[PDB]
């Protein structure tokens, strides 16, 4: 890196350990807000369509019930995901607008990306282009920079969870397994094909997870599919493991070098952990034609604008069964949840 990237980092950790060591609380309430619609859904959880009543902005709001929280043993993860969000800053993270708890649930009040996430967009065209899966990339590779520099690992890489914004760039989203490491982790998380080796084998893991998680990204960019494919999971951890891969024909020469040097088995030699760290990817020859400062400032035309009509327009998430949001009259794991 030069100095100049150098003293970026430095001041954005400085940022960071301010609003880490001094976390916002409290800084909306639900009544707030209308509930237009459900983007997503899960096991404690559930990503809301609202819009703020006096504003009218829209926004995207994740609701985890605490008692179910508790119940998955997802209490430390969820203060880290709303610890670190609430203290990050960079062009590619969603960003958290607002947080506030009730006697029932958790509320996260993030930025609305109304263009959808990569994985409907992926899977709809079949593959992505080298350029276009290398703009994608190269946004990623910034990002996880950013987040090793704060000693923060990501660990849920997936095409879900990067939504496409209004100029076609990548916003990351879902920090439920982000942790603040300054050395080895050892908890199970992650979906299966995107796991690096260590984590299936139970190791203590570092930060090498994320690199290991992009190169598994790229390849399901430009395939299609992702490298480890199989049935069922145990069939995909044995293939992760296995230290062989296989490349489609049409992959260029340094598209294969590269997911080569990424989806490296042996931790201790997979790029992005070597001495050289982020450069070792960044100066790679796929990257040749990738400008990082552009790509930082946003100045590089997207290969894929999203359509979409309006800051409310919910067309590019798909359809989910409408549940009520119940807040009790009786607080529930106060104690648990006291520092959100
Ligand atoms: C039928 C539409 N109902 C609301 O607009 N209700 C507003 C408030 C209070 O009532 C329960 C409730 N659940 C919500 C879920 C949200 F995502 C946003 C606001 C929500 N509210
Ligand atoms: C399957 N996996 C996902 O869908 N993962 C992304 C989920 C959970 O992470 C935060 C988040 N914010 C969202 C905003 C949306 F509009 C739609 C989905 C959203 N998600
Ligand atoms: C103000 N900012 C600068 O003057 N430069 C920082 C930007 C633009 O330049 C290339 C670059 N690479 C980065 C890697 C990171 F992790 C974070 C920021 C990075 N930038």
């Amino acid at each position: 890196e030069q100095e100049s990237v150098k003293e970026f980092l430095a001041k954005a950790k400085e940022e960071f350990l301010k609003k880490w060591e001094s976390p916002s609380q409290n800084t909306a309430q639900l009544d707030h807000f209308d509930r237009i619609k459900t983007l997503g859904t899960g096991s404690f959880g559930r990503v809301m369509l609202v819009k703020h009543k006096e504003t009218g902005n829209h926004y995207a709001m994740k609701i985890l019930d605490k008692q179910k929280v508790v119940k998955l043993k997802q209490i430390e993860h969820t203060l880290n995901e709303k610890r670190i969000l609430q203290a990050v800053n960079f062009p590619f993270l969603v960003k958290l607008e607002f947080s506030f708890k009730d006697n029932s649930n958790l509320y996260m009040v993030m930025e609305y990306v109304p263009g959808g996430e990569m994985f409907s967009h992926l899977r709809r065209i079949g593959r992505f282009s080298e350029p276009h899966a290398r703009f994608y990339a190269a946004q990623i590779v910034l990002t996880f920079e950013y987040l090793h520099s704060l000693d923060l690992i990501y660990r849920d890489l997936k095409p879900e969870n990067l939504l496409i914004d209004q100029q076609g760039y990548i916003q990351v989203t879902d920090f439920g397994f982000a942790k603040r490491v300054k050395g080895r982790t050892w908890t199970l998380c992650g979906t299966p094909e995107y796991l690096a080796p260590e984590i299936i084998l139970s190791k203590g893991y570092n930060k090498a997870v994320d690199w290991w998680a992009l190169g598994v990204l790229i390849y399901e960019m430009a395939a299609g599919y992702p490298p480890f494919f199989a049935d069922q999971p145990i069939q995909i951890y044995e293939k992760i493991v296995s230290g062989k891969v296989r490349f489609p024909s049409h992959f260029s020469s340094d598209l294969k070098d590269l997911l080569r040097n990424l989806l490296q088995v042996d931790l201790t030699k997979r790029f992005g952990n070597l001495k050289n760290g982020v450069n070792d990817i960044k100066n790679h020859k796929w990257f040749a034609t990738t400008d990082w400062i552009a790509i930082y400032q946003r100045k590089v035309e997207a290969p894929f604008i999203p359509k979409f009509k309006g800051p409310g327009d919910t067309s590019n998430f798909d359809d989910y069964e409408e549940e009520e949001i119940r807040v009790s009259i009786n607080e529930k794991c106060g104690k648990e949840f006291t520092e959100f």
